C-alpha cells in the first residue's frame, strides 16, 4: 500500500507510527499545553498535515485509556478528514467528567488517526425505494 | 459506483451533493427548528430515505464547525444507517456546551452521512484464540 | 467471507448474531448490572473476545434507542478494537441524560460491533504536500 505523504509543521511532534501490525490507528499528540476543566472543550493542533488519496478518509478516534481513566473524548467525534484536505490536523477535545480537570502537555497523546476507503457515491433521486423485512424500524 | 436511490420526504430539503470530489460526505439538514439547551438532546428528521446496496452502512457524523464553536454533537455517533433502513433518517443531536443553548433552524445543516463497506460476517464459537504481541493489553 | 473466531468468557452471555442480512453491526451486552448517574461513566465486560483478521479492525458503536430515549453513549466511541487483541471486549458507557439515572442489567445490550477494513499504511515524511481546491479549509 502507497505511503502517505505526510509535512511535519512542528519540529517537535514524532512523526505517527504504527505501534503494532494490525493495530487500526496511529497516535495523533497535542501541541500545546491545554488545562480542560469540566464540561468544557479546546481545539488543539497535532503538528501534522497529510495529503490522503482520493477514495480514502482518516478517522480522529478518541483514545480508549484517557475516555475511561479522565473522561476525555472527542467533540465531533469521529473526525472527519477529508482527502483533499492539506491543512494542520486540529483534534476538539472535551473533558466528559463532572468534576476533575484534565490536564495535557505539549507533546501528550491525545487521539489516534486510523484511514479507511469511503464510498464517492451520488445520491439519484427517485419516486419509490424498494422493500425489505427491516423497513422503517429505528430510533434514530 | 452505481449511485444510492434517494427518496425525497420533504420538499423543502435539497438532495445532498458532495461539495468536493474526494469528501468523505454529504450534508444532511434539520426538517426542523429546535432550541437544543445545555445538556439537552433532540431528535430531528431530515427529510430523506434512502436504499444503501447490502454490503455497505451510512454513517452520521457531527459536523466539524459546530462541534467545535457551539459544543454540538451527536448522541449515538457515529449513527448507524442499515442497508436495509427504508425509513426516514434521523439525526439524535446534543448540546455539549455548559452554557449557551444552540438554535437550529429547518433546512441548517446539522450532520454529514458516509457511504462505507462493511464486512457481514459470523462469529465462530471457538475454544481457544491465537496468541499474539499485543495480547490483552486494553483500556476498554 | 471467514468467519471471526469468537471466544465465550462468560456462558450466561449468549453468541453475538446479525439481526438482519444486511446489518452493519452484532448486539453486545453487559455482563453485570450497573446504574449510571447523569453524568457518570463505567467500564463494562461484554463476556466476548474475537481474532479479527489483519486488515480489519472491530467497531464499537452506541445503540440508537437507548441514545435518543436514555442518553446512554460510549465515551471513546466508535470504540476502537484492534486486530491482535485477544482481551475480552469492553465498554466505557456514559449517561448524557442531565436527570435521570440510567439502569442496565446483567444480559442487556449496550452496544453494537461493527467489523470493517482498515488501511495499514504508513506515513512518510514529504518537504511539500500537492496543492487541492479545498485546501486548508476546515474547523478541527
Ligand atoms: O443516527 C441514526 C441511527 C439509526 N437510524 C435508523 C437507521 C437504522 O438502521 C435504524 C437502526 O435502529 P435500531 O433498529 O437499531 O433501533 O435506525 C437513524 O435514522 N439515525
Ligand atoms: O471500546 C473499547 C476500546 C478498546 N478496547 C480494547 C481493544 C483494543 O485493541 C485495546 C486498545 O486499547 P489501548 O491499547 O489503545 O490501550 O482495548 C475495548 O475493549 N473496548
Ligand atoms: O476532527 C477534525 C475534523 C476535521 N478536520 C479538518 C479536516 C477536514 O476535511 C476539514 C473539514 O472541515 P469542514 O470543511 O467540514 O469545516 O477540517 C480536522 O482537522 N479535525
Amino acid at each position: 500500500i502507497p505511503p502517505i505523504p505526510l509535512l511535519r509543521l512542528d519540529p517537535g511532534i514524532p512523526v505517527p507510527v504504527r505501534a503494532h501490525e494490525g493495530d487500526a490507528g496511529v497516535d495523533l499528540c497535542t501541541t500545546e499545553d491545554v488545562i480542560i476543566e469540566p464540561g468544557e472543550r479546546v481545539l488543539v493542533g497535532t503538528g501534522i498535515a497529510v495529503a490522503l488519496p482520493i477514495g480514502t478518509v482518516g478517522l480522529i478516534h478518541p483514545r480508549s485509556g484517557l475516555a475511561a481513566k479522565a473522561g476525555l473524548s472527542v467533540v465531533n467525534t469521529p473526525g472527519t478528514v477529508d482527502a483533499g484536505y492539506r491543512g494542520e490536523i486540529k483534534v476538539c477535545l472535551i473533558n466528559h467528567d463532572p468534576r476533575a480537570a484534565i490536564e495535557l502537555r505539549r507533546g501528550d497523546r491525545i487521539a489516534q488517526l486510523l484511514v479507511q476507503k469511503v464510498e464517492l457515491v451520488d445520491f439519484v433521486e427517485v419516486e419509490t425505494l424498494d422493500e425489505t423485512a427491516r423497513g422503517a424500524g429505528g430510533y434514530g
